[PDB]
């Protein structure tokens, strides 16, 4: 039941760190005959690299895609230490590969005759890795498709987001690249809110997948609603990236500078979005900051069915 | 035409560096019998202090207010310089003051019976002074309610609002002095919009004060509402501070944490506004989110009413 | 056994935060005719501002001069809490003035036909809120004798001097403040050492005060000693900035930027002494990188002769 | 004439953006048979990459050592630009290695049976990216021997040397790595002075590297020599990595917490150096403070008769 790529699908490669969002995201992603996902690389952000590795070899196991490669990555922040303090899925039927994964990385993109699109949606440590390592591999990176941010406000400190919060300096290597970037952060996830009848639709899809989809919804229905968010239903993060790469128009986004914030007192992580043009700063990044809810919705039932 | 203030009256300080918002929040501030103005000091943000003085002494001679106690404060910011790059009022009837600003407010404060409260429109500069030179008048000052910042986005740079931009470090001593605050940041005044029929109501009023605040709107109507904001009408700022001593429940209020940046590479002014909890600080501000808009026009037209 | 001032002498205020180097230095100053000492006022900055205010009392008592203006100031640093964490002198013969210490400096200042030195030898917090609060006395302020900082080497942290440390914010506004400065810091206070035969030459001084001094440096020697500086003697810091007054020529001195940090992770208070010409930046401080040993105690020994 | 390294040898990584310190550096390692390079990688400071990387190529051809593996590393530092504004070597008579240069690290540390010892002699950048990027190998690194840093007086400015100064981030990245460093700064390599008769001494060995080497002190006597460091002969800096490798006796060492500053205003690229305790922080670095002149300039001779 794996899903083949049409030949002229977009080739990617999904960094991540999973938990549950990026459980939606790989699923999605693997969902698509549009995607041609390369490899999958782990980072880690507030769990042990161990684990998220782990996490991604259940999720790749779970969509019977033992042939998929997979990497574990960086086991820290580049200059921070990690800061360590639900239903579950099957165990895991393969083995990783044991290769560096910016090696890997590098591999993938060199081998590809189209420019891949990166997209990671945990901290970006092996993305900055990357971008620092081979730089004679920039050309062969059509954009990087990224879960972070927030312009404005902040979910983890007043002022960050989680995954940039996590790695900074990071976040920053890859914002002063100049490989596009498309950001998927929380002004755009905030929007993207599960209703109790889209999991009832989403739980109504004839296969296994969706249905571990709509239990992580549930779950999420449950403990990521604090009520200080005001949020009518429970926000997806990740999948917008996947969503944003299917369907792009279901967004509203705005070329704008953006720099991350690495010397602050209090807004270390910060990403500092000039939405309203006052620096005169180039632009260097796609910011999502509004979407069609419903349309990504009807995205995800859609995308699921391919499990059938 | 002077308004007597009630012996029961706030007594209040009015610091400010008046260009026009400036101006309509002294006019507010003087047509009530609810405040007691103590005195009127200048700051300087984007003018010289030459002339955020002379705006005040126009403003006063407007009000036939010759009597009010008026010193201009500091000439520039306590550890940056200046930031320098409409309708007529009359032109000065008397002099001001030659007393030292700071001075002229401890001089008020400590001879007030009733703990004062201190109202800035413009960079916090003179504030800051007075809280680290007269720590004996900490117990005499009621509360400070400021024009300034945003819990999140800024209207100066991406992550700062002008006033605390101008001069952080004063912001950051205000913040830290432990004497209660109100912030009144651009998420609530962003609201404070002022329609052509508003305008019109003002007009309508039978006295020049009236008139010339109508002038003032006519005026932002036309400079004040850059596309980019989406404004449906004109902001007004700094009179949002009046309208909270007059009639707080016009507004959404929430004890925060806030603490402003003076370090940062990209963020430097920025206000951090922890209005999510996530920080575990103890709160220092009362911070103002939105308002009853028609509410506030209201009091805008009762206020200048006072006037005829 | 007042000291009389010369028509023709340096007109100074005295701001310092006593303990025992700054009372070496306040007996220097009012043992010599050749400067007018117009008030002294008092800084804190790792004892209590209540304690501070006292020592110069005793200090001024045991001078027998009670006729010398005194105040207290900051009861902390501008941004910042105090850090708090040997021989006696003589209870308090009198009180203290009640005037605001900044407001006493501005009289002095602007009352004195000759424009006058300022000579801090604790943290700056005073000084920078009269430079900021009474800008139009500039033209009335000679110079600022500081002692504090360090050209590289610090004393408190590995990059900081104490008095710096203490109020950053404070000595930037001092260092920014375009008033001519000279920096006696580490680099020459290291060098000020006095030997076992100078506190002999000392002792032998026939007046109370002289045998002040002498115990003063008796307790020095003990306890001013840490091996790990190798100090030889124990080294005066504070009287340095007297002895500059007295007999600049004592010292090898050199126009300077200097550049106070605030914002930097590890080197908050640093100041950043450029020596050798890198940064292209117009000099603002004469800094003191060497002294005299012997001539400087020979200036002390004659000094204190005048209370014979 | 290639010196074949002694079984026992300790292995080696060169990591070098020559000009011409790093040339006498690369010279006095492939000269010692008690050294086995196993590699030279090249960074970049103030000239392109293309311009190091052909410099390592034409030192190696000096040394008739085409069999060394030779890769060019990153090309600019991780956060930041390159700072972009003699006599002559031989022309390459071979191509580096196409291997990217932290695979080509990994690689020969992965290989090794003994743990290697990194020696940079440039900006940080590749280090960093190897410590980050393949943390299973921190085991396979004995130490790493870095010339950078200055424990309080930059060369480039008045808080940072040139090296750490390209690239702070790495530096930060290298010194929180919990690998062993040995940091060769300016404190040390300000005393590694060569005199005209030492030249002389050097000239005298009668080979065509010796020779070499005199002609690059010459030129340091002429142009490394700005009266205002008060230098008698010319410092040697890089070499002083390889000295403390082959005779670790002729150096006065301490154990000490060293930081780097990323964030300050006046102070990006200092190395902070807590040589007196003052911040109970555990040691991870044995920083250099002085050498054995003379028996530095008796090595250097030693060593460069190896190629007689
Ligand atoms: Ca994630
Ligand atoms: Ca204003
Ligand atoms: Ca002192
Ligand atoms: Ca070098």
């Amino acid at each position: 039941k794996a899903i083949r790529p049409l030949a002229s699908a977009t080739p990617i490669i999904l960094d991540c760190d999973p938990g549950h969002d990026d459980a939606i995201s790989l699923i999605l992603a693997l969902s698509s005959e549009r995607l041609n996902p390369l490899a999958v690389t782990t980072s880690a952000g507030n769990q042990t690299p161990d684990k998220t590795l782990n996490n991604a070899l259940r999720i790749l196991t779970l969509l019977n895609r033992a042939d998929m490669p997979v990497a574990g990555g960086a086991v820290k922040p580049l200059a921070r230490e990690l800061i360590i303090a639900g239903p579950k899925l099957p165990d895991p039927s393969f083995d990783p590969l044991t290769q560096n994964a910016i090696e890997l990385m590098a591999e993938k993109v060199r081998q590809s005759a189209v420019p891949v699109t990166l997209v990671p949606s945990g901290p970006l440590t092996n993305i900055a890795l990357f971008i620092a390592n081979y730089p004679e591999l920039h050309s062969k990176v059509e954009r990087i498709v990224l879960m972070g941010g927030a312009a404005g406000v902040g979910n983890w400190t007043p002022a960050a987001e989680f995954n940039i919060f996590v790695d900074p300096e990071a976040a920053d290597m890859v914002f002063k690249s100049g490989i596009p970037i498309t950001m998927c952060g929380l002004d755009v996830t905030h929007e993207a809110q599960i209703m109790d009848e889209d999991i009832e639709r989403i739980r109504a899809i004839p296969n296994p997948v969706a249905q571990c989809v709509a239990e992580l919804l549930d779950f999420f229905m449950i403990y990521h609603r604090d009520p200080k968010w005001g949020f009518t239903g429970a926000p997806l993060h990740d999948p917008c990236t996947i969503a944003w790469l299917l369907k792009p128009e279901l967004f509203t986004a705005q070329e704008c500078w953006v720099g991350v914030e690495t010397k602050g007192e209090y807004t270390q992580g910060m990403t500092v979005v000039d939405r309203y043009q006052l620096t005169g700063k180039t632009a260097n990044a796609t910011v999502l900051f509004d979407l069609d809810r419903q349309g990504f919705v009807d995205l995800i039932v859609d995308c699921l069915s391919a499990y059938n």
